[PDB]
């Protein structure tokens, strides 16, 4: 009735528009309108079943046609395996291209495994998302990217597919693990840098934030979504700035063999980098790093460089992306840019790291 | 240089128009112009490439990075496995998203394979057709279609993915076994049922058709194909009548096992069944249902139903597709639709079948 809640009405170019809905409380009733009379599988991992499956099937359990695939934990299981398990549990219980919806109930690998199931599916039924993770709410939301992993590369394989609906709740951060928390965190204060407006809202509402109160986490989880719908909306070319900071963080976690740090906390490290090296470059100034770097920290993400990681392969992990050599630099908050620059500029670089 | 070609734009209306090209000579230069300076993938199967391969590579041969994916022959290899494959070739050699082309060089098979893999790898990169059946030439040329089979079902997992170029060649039927063009020739037919131009041209330039006139049948692949390409145009609604006598073809090559009849002899026969089920209900005269299964025959398709296929069975294999049961009838030539009809009178038709 009278809690409060956030609708933010995405609009996609080639798509029909969707609302990404965030609310106070956990009430999985705000889905039904996109799950009457519809042949539904759910998708989850062990984790978010065991927390929140049989709270969301209850939310439903109108005589309705519900069925479920939990997958294994772990971005090893955003697999062609995993991939074939949610196709035989739609081809087993002959679920048509008409009245199907794929529920992504889970964080980012549950959504993007599921989002491409459904965009493959009978070449594409409705899907739902319901991340419950920070980063999967503030990324996986807006921007139609879904897919899976192969042997040979991560997210090699997917299809750009919208939602019909995504609804999220900030109930979902009593249940997740501060160092998933602050991995999501991240990704909020990649926007900032993206956009000066949220630069200054955040900058004023850290202890809020910090504090976890309902509404400010609300707010902040909308603006974010915002900026991202408003980068694609751009199209995909000026688009690339969302990746401010992922060039370092994928080379992270590709040396450590993606066992090291969370993704989120590679962002982290990664954004920390992409501004220490912004200033090596001489695009800003050293106190503008230094600035960058502290309000990183202000929001309890860590920006120390992992001890594991040898320069020789790190150096090595960022070149196999001849082609050119690009980064996504800073130049101003609210100025990111996609930039050119040689090895010997990054190995370079990389020599103060040690 | 002087040699009878002829282009027809197809304008998706959701993505860039490309043109198919249909040449009286083998000249695969026609394509150079999407393939320069790009990493070529080739998807065939041992036969197609047997009889073309070799020409084909000697067509390009510019020193250019070009890699071949050979996969077996058959309906059985439009499978998960084979676009593994694909997926391997491609990721081993690292064919980037930016300058990669997958070339589909064999019939509607290799057709459906590739195009659904060059539209997942890396979230969709360039795709070229090079239909060498008939079949495929007039059907997998336009409507974006892209599939692959799974053990619970055919064609149940693909994308809709639109081609960079379609060029291919009536020297195509110099190998092309009789039984696969007749079987071809029964997807022209069906065109000609759903535009009443196209069949009064079809009953005019017969002798020509069936003497294989290379100015006739070029003409006649074009025309198949603008009527398909005007079919989708109308968007996808009163685009089933696509699927002229289909419901009955599916059905029977799900109770041979796939192992019977071809996919285009099946069809042939769904028409005839389609067009005698027409008249049961009463849609059309006896006169026009003999004259309209006259005209199938007319090009060496064959209409029998096959003797191995039980009634039972038969039935069964039409009702799985509760949902309701609809049927693309005709009820004169250039007016098909699409019709909702019982269980029992599909049934009591079937009588006078056995
Ligand atoms: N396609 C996109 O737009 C996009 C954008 C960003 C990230 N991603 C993808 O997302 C993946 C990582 O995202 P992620 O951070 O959600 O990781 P994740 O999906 O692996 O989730 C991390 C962990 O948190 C658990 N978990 C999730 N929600 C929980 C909750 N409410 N309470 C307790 N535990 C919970 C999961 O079981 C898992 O162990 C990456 O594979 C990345 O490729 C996709
Ligand atoms: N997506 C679409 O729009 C669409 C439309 C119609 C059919 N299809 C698909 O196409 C498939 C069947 O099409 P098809 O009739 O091309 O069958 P096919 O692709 O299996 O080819 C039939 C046989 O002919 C051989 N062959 C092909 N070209 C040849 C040539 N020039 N000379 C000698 N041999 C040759 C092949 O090796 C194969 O044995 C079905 O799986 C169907 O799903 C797709
Ligand atoms: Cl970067
Ligand atoms: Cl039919």
């Amino acid at each position: 009735s009278n809690a409060m809640i956030s609708k933010l009405s995405v609009n996609p170019t080639f798509s029909p528009s969707y609302n990404i809905i965030v609310d106070s409380v956990l009430d999985f009733s705000h889905i039904l309108e996109y799950v009457t009379n519809k042949q539904v599988l759910v998708v989850t991992n062990t984790t978010v079943a065991k927390l929140y499956l049989t709270k969301f099937l209850a939310a439903l359990v109108d005589d309705l046609d519900v069925r479920t695939c939990i997958l294994e934990d772990g971005e090893q299981y955003k697999s062609q395996q995993s991939l074939d398990k949610i196709l035989s549990t739609l081809l087993e219980n002959h679920f048509t291209r008409n009245s199907t919806v794929l529920v992504a109930l889970g964080g980012g690998v549950i959504g993007d495994i599921t989002g491409f199931a459904a965009a493959i599916y009978q070449r594409g039924i409705d899907f739902i998302q319901i991340p419950t993770t920070l980063l999967s709410q503030v990324d996986s939301s807006v921007g139609g990217k879904t897919a899976i992993n192969h042997q040979l590369g991560k997210n090699m394989i997917g299809a750009f597919y919208q939602p019909k609906v995504v609804y999220t709740s900030i109930e979902f951060y009593k249940t997740l693990p501060q160092r998933e928390y602050i991995a999501g965190m991240a990704e909020v204060v990649k926007y900032a840098f993206i956009s000066k407006d949220f630069y200054l809202w955040l900058d004023s509402n850290r202890d809020k934030i910090l504090a976890k109160d309902s509404v400010t986490l609300i707010e902040m989880v909308k603006r974010s979504c915002q900026i991202k719908a408003q980068v694609v909306a751009m199209d995909t070319g000026a688009r690339a700035i969302l990746n401010f900071g992922h060039t370092f963080g994928h080379a992270i976690e590709k040396c450590q063999n993606y066992r090291g740090l969370k993704h989120g906390e590679a962002v982290g490290v990664g954004m920390a980098q992409a501004i220490d090296f912004s200033h090596y470059l001489g695009l800003i100034s050293q106190q503008q790093a230094k600035d960058f770097n502290d309000f990183i920290v202000s929001f309890g993400i860590s920006i120390d460089f992992p001890n594991d990681i040898c320069q020789k392969e790190f150096l090595e992990a960022m070149l196999l992306d001849n082609k050119e050599l690009k980064f996504i630099l800073i130049e101003n908050i609210g100025s990111l840019s996609l930039q050119k620059q040689s090895k010997n500029e990054l190995e370079q670089f990389l020599d103060i790291s040690r």
